[PDB]
């Protein structure tokens, strides 16, 4: 397919939004902006500190771009958590996003990882040094079980990045590779457990639902992301590996077949998500429904995924899908589309220079 599956894409997206029950929220734009700025402001000051500035080797521009995409992701999806929680999660997920930027071999700095860890010595790898120092600010919002999940997933993520450094799409015939890697760097368990602050949820009382939420949320979150990202990544000769591209290489199937597989998982995942949590604790179903919706809004509104382009193409096309799509889009935009100038300021560099 030298061309983007525009039709096919539009279809599944609508089906997906329908399945999850994509609709309006009592989360106003004035509320969204309130939070966006709160989160961004705390994070910005954090990354602007000299220590963070030294140890984190990231280009100023990308750091700004990353922080902004992450604050957005967090505020729009963790709708029911506190302002401080959105902020702290924003800092954590910004660190993770930034690590996918390093080309640097982890190996030499990981040689004494466990011995330093057990001894309480600052880690050799600067990233760990920063993240582990910051971690308590995130972990304070959760109980021990949810905390353990955040810790593991982040550790899993670190290995994932390491593996990704080899741009390996898996050996042909290695069917278990693709999902193995995707889970490794999807932060699924991190996301899943960070949805339940101990301030508004009892980890022990809701242990079974939380666990189930983590288990199911992990795959939904990553597959929805892989799907929504399929468009930007299509003509990106720079991005060589991805769940879909890897299915292709490892499963030895066509890109169509691979994209096919993703869609079946995504939709089935959606259907089962609702099936399971509808009749459960209302507060749980609420956090979950909001995350799914917010997560979708975010993808549709953040420039990174460039979905606006797909809009301004089928904008006046008159097929069923086409319209149901554009309708959903505009819905998002209403509370989603927000000029950065309304919340993301001043730039991190400016704060860093002061
Ligand atoms: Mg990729």
């Amino acid at each position: 397919m030298e061309n983007f599956p525009t039709e096919y894409f539009l279809n599944t997206t609508v089906r997906l939004l329908e399945y999850i029950r994509y609709r309006d929220s009592n989360y106003t734009r004035e509320e969204r902006i309130e939070n966006l700025h709160y989160a961004y402001n705390k994070a910005a000051h954090h990354f602007a500190q000299p220590r963070q500035q030294q140890l984190l080797k990231v280009d100023p521009k990308r750091l700004q771009a990353s922080l902004q995409t992450i604050v957005g992701m967090v505020v729009y999806s963790w709708a029911k958590v506190s302002k401080e929680c959105m902020a702290d999660l924003s800092i954590h997920y910004t660190y993770t996003l930034v690590l996918d930027d390093s080309k640097d071999d982890p190996y030499p700095t990981m040689v004494n990882y466990f011995d330093d860890l057990q001894a309480g010595r600052e880690q050799a790898h600067p990233w760990w040094a920063l993240v582990n120092e910051h971690f308590p600010n995130v972990l304070r919002h959760f109980g021990p079980f949810c905390s353990l999940n955040l810790i593991r997933s982040t550790l899993d993520f670190f290995e994932g990045c390491w593996i990704e450094q080899y741009n390996f799409g898996g050996f042909p015939g290695s069917h278990d590779y693709p999902q193995f890697l995707r889970r490794m760097n999807g932060l699924g368990h991190c996301v899943g457990a960070s949805l339940w602050p101990k301030e508004q949820f009892n980890e022990r009382s809701l242990f079974l639902e939380i666990t189930s939420a983590i288990a199911q949320m992990e795959n939904w979150m990553v597959w929805v992301n892989d799907l929504m990202s399929f468009y930007k990544e299509f003509d990106d000769e720079r991005d060589q590996i991805s769940l879909v591209k890897n299915y292709v290489v490892s499963d030895e199937i066509s890109l169509h077949e691979a994209l096919e597989k993703l869609t079946q998982d995504t939709l089935h995942s959606s259907k089962q998500m609702v099936a399971v949590f509808s009749d459960k604790d209302p507060q749980v179903m609420d956090t979950i429904e909001c995350f799914m919706h917010g997560y979708v809004t975010w993808h549709l509104c953040d420039r990174k995924y460039r979905l606006s382009e797909i809009y301004e193409k089928v904008k006046e096309e008159k097929t069923e899908d086409a319209q149901k799509f554009c309708k959903f889009y505009e819905q998002a935009a209403n509370v989603g589309a927000v000029s950065p100038s309304e919340w993301a300021y001043p730039p991190v560099a400016q704060l860093a220079n002061v």
